[PDB]
């Protein structure tokens, strides 16, 4: 019979692939995890969550995306303008900013200033931190197209084209947002990888946009949760207590 | 005779490479910069800064160093613990939290979690946003080695091949740290690329530190700066003012 707390501490050792006295058990998954972090030093010492983005970079940047760098720390008032009167979980930093909880509002800003530069159609992508008060710390991918071929078929296609590259299997269905309106979710069981949106939608117009566009949003942290079946997402999140999904504490209990 | 205002716009869409009535010299210059943004388009897509970035983490990963990514929203207690009473330049998020300002704590950490696992010598490093009030984001590169091989010359030697690699110009100057002491400043010119220390350091005990070790730190703004011969650091940054140095306000004035 194992404690609660003696229950936890296993479960943070034991990996996905794994399949008696407490101390033995610790032991012996100690012993494994070790000899995991030990093999990733020696041979790929890459991390997941970096590899992963690196990996979508390329994809979008081959299918002819402008890879985007925008800022973390964004002003409140961009927040406003997102009709996000949902205001608690916004992490607030000096008096008149806060920490990014989408990157919506910067790639509005590129494509209404990319509009007077690029041909038609203008594609970007950015890849990056957003914060959610009460994971709150996470990283999204966003890609937009504005211009021609901004239709649901294209929409889809490319999500397919991407999650198909990925090798994750996924559904869409029909849902809605308080920001975006109606979206269409992209979904691993009742996991939500992404939502997407088939512009125009009236809110463009607070941000200058006056074309169709589409646009789809990812968590990073997520898929790396279906591609590597973890059962805690904080598995796949920048940590201090995780690395490549391995526990960090190895310490005994 | 120009104005103040319509020198600045100029400035703006300056470039290095580039060698009369304003709205000519302007509509000349807005010009310019479209058509290199439109080639950045359609023959590369790549964002300097991630660009970079991918570039430094090659060289690392490939050196045999392992690749970190911690959380960038960090306890304030952290910072307290650097003997950071400076305070302030930090920004505060929620009551107990900052956004980081160097990535030396999460990184000391994670060294004396490592101990626990790999083998001598223990080599890490990450890239990543730090903040600093009053730029304020910027992305810093810290590499740090702990164990054997933990000396001076070692440490100039790995500087060294990564400047060679970057292909930037430098020289190494004794300076000091109100946090870390004794310092080895990385100059190109009058401007500081990096700061590196030989630990040991008395600050080692409040991290759970007993070894020797080395490190550096890098800015990566500072390294685009010097490498594409920015005369405004802000040309580097994450922005929504300027891609690939290239202003994106190609408004008229």
């Amino acid at each position: 019979a194992l404690t609660k707390s003696q229950t936890d501490r296993l479960e943070v050792l034991l990996n996905p692939k794994d399949e008696k006295p407490f101390r033995e058990l610790e032991s012996e998954l100690l012993s494994r995890r070790k000899k995991d972090l030990q093999q990733i030093y020696a041979e790929e010492r890459e991390n997941y969550l970096g590899k992963l983005e690196r990996e979508i970079t390329r994809f979008f940047v081959d299918r002819g995306f402008l890879e985007i760098k925008s800022p973390i720390l964004i002003p409140l008032e961009y927040i406003e303008r997102m009709g996000i009167d949902l205001s608690k979980q916004i992490f607030r930093v000096d008096k008149n900013f806060c920490l990014r909880p989408m990157l919506a509002p910067n790639l509005a800003n590129y494509l209404r200033k990319l509009d007077r530069a690029l041909p038609d159609p203008i594609k970007i992508f950015e890849i990056g931190p957003c914060y959610r008060k009460e994971l709150e710390e996470f990283t999204m991918l966003n890609f937009c197209q504005m211009g021609s071929g901004c239709t649901r078929e294209n929409l889809e296609s490319i999500i397919t084209d991407f999650l198909n590259h990925l090798g994750i299997d996924f559904k869409i269905v029909g849902d809605s947002c308080m920001v975006f309106g109606d979206t269409l979710d992209v979904m691993h069981g009742d996991l939500e990888l992404s939502s997407a949106v088939v512009g125009p939608i009236p809110l463009d117009r607070e941000w200058g946009i006056d074309k169709p566009w589409i646009g789809a949003g990812f968590g990073l942290e997520r898929l790396l949760k279906v591609k590597h079946d973890f059962k805690n997402i904080k598995r796949a999140a920048r940590s201090e207590s995780y690395y490549n999904g391995i526990s960090t504490n190895l310490h005994h209990h």
